[PDB]
């Protein structure tokens, strides 16, 4: 790439967070994903001190559009000053003299949210369900305070690192790896789908739907809804139906999360209190 083709305010915030390509080991033959896009390899970072960090390695798979190498580097750097328990951290980025540039990541060892509760091989209990979307709830509410829409919130976009830790993210430009300008509708508030703009209060309806995510373990919401009908069958008057074993307060929630007026909606603030409180009450 050229980077004096780029914009010089981005290419000076990619400066701040690089990482020298001797640093970084890329194994190829170990890949996580490969999408339309980009693609996303084991790493092994090494700092100053010689001690080896097991990363995710993301790559573009091609590098002759401007316009894609920008958006690339721009996913990288939005993430650079996030520093909270429950969201994705950037590790850097590794500009090298032939090839994609590369956004490093820490490896998360049990993927992403929704495959997680999704594999019965893994038996959490409804409170540890509960734990997640808590957990997802004070990501947010951290994301909220710096004034960031995430817009593509939803379990897929969520990962689990080793000690069942949450952290929210955004696969980006390897989403690929449903949306039908491909956007998540069945996540969105009804006032995106009908102006393609988005808030933190829309941020909280797809929250609302995530939770609905983790209490049915995955299940896609609105399986019998195509995908362009979505807002004529809102209209109509209906939302997702409670879960088996969601909780009353817990579905209270969800309700609230999808009120008809943005403005209605709680906060993050006050969803990670109500959730704490739900969560408080079960034993495991
Ligand atoms: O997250 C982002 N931005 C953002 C936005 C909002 C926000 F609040 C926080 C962050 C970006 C990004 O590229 N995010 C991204 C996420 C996950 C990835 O995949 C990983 C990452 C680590 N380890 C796992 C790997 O996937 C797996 C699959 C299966 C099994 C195991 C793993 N392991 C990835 F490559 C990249 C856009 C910059």
């Amino acid at each position: 790439i050229d980077l004096s083709a780029l914009n010089p305010e981005l290419v000076q915030a990619v400066q701040h967070v690089v990482i020298g390509p001797s640093s970084l080991i890329v194994h190829f033959n170990e890949v996580i994903g490969r999408g339309h896009f980009g693609c996303v390899y084991h790493g092994t970072l090494l700092d100053n001190d010689g001690k080896k960090i097991h990363c995710a390695v993301k790559s573009l798979n091609r590098i002759t559009d401007i316009g894609e190498v920008s958006q690339f580097l721009t996913e990288g750097i939005i993430m650079k000053d996030f520093s909270h328990p429950n969201v994705l951290s950037l590790l850097g980025i590794c500009l090298r003299s032939e090839g994609s540039p590369l956004v490093v990541l820490p490896y998360m060892k049990h993927g992403d949210l929704r495959n997680f509760i999704r594999n019965e091989t893994h038996n959490p209990t409804v409170k540890d369900l509960i734990g997640f979307g808590l957990q997802v709830a004070k990501g947010m509410k951290y994301l909220a305070s710096k004034k960031f829409v995430h817009r593509d919130l939803a379990a897929r976009n969520c990962m689990l690192d080793e000690k069942f830790t949450v952290k929210v993210a955004d696969f980006g430009l390897a989403r690929d790896m449903e949306y039908y300008a491909k956007l998540p509708v069945k996540w969105m508030a009804l006032e995106s789908l009908q102006t393609q703009k988005f808030t933190t209060k829309s941020d909280v309806w797809s929250f609302g739907v995530l939770l609905w995510e983790l209490m049915t373990r995955g299940a896609p919401p609105y399986p019998d809804v195509n995908t362009f009908d979505i807002t004529v069958y809102l209209l109509q008057g209906r939302r997702l139906l409670q879960p088996e074993y969601c909780p009353d307060p817990l579905y209270e929630v969800m309700l609230k999360c999808w009120h008809p007026k943005a403005e209605m909606r709680p906060s993050f603030s006050e969803l990670v209190s109500r959730i704490s409180a739900i969560f408080s009450t079960f034993i495991g």
